[PDB]
């Protein structure tokens, strides 16, 4: 017969699994575990948001963005998936990106957002003023004055 297509004992088992190599920093691990919790519960935001995870800590932001924003669109009120997708985005220099994807994280947390998420749009949003207002100091002009003028 046909899978439920939705989680199982099972599927459960690979996401702690999953977790534990997380734990362990065996990225590469994690990320097959998921992908086959993700083989019995397709598009499940709980474990596409800890494959992105994985992703990033491996370095894959656009793998990481991929599945975080997966998640985002299946839960757009899962609020840890806007918070996986704006690092993910901040890491890929998405700056605008990121600051979105937080203010909906810290939305759909419905508490003023996790400390990450609340840090995540603070930083993001410097980092966008920064580029806003020069990264780079103007230089005064050279000095047309006499030599003896300061004199």
């Amino acid at each position: 017969g046909p899978r439920s297509m939705a989680p199982t004992p099972e599927s459960d088992k690979l996401k702690s699994e999953g977790n534990a190599a997380m734990a362990r920093k065996e990225y590469s691990k994690a990320i097959d575990l998921y992908t086959q919790a993700l083989s019995i519960a397709p598009a499940n935001p709980i474990y596409l948001s800890n494959r992105a995870a994985a992703y990033s800590a491996s370095g894959q932001h656009e793998k990481a963005a991929e599945d975080a924003e997966l998640a985002t669109v299946v839960d757009p009120k899962y609020s840890k998936a806007w918070s996986r997708l704006g690092l993910a985005r901040f890491d890929m220099a998405d700056y605008k990106g990121a600051k979105e994807a937080y203010e909906k994280g810290i939305e759909a947390e419905g508490n003023g957002g996790s400390d990450a998420m609340k840090r995540g749009l603070e930083t993001t949003k410097r980092k966008i003023e920064e580029a806003n207002r020069g990264a780079e100091p103007p230089a005064d002009d050279v000095d047309d004055a006499a030599g003896a003028s300061r004199g």
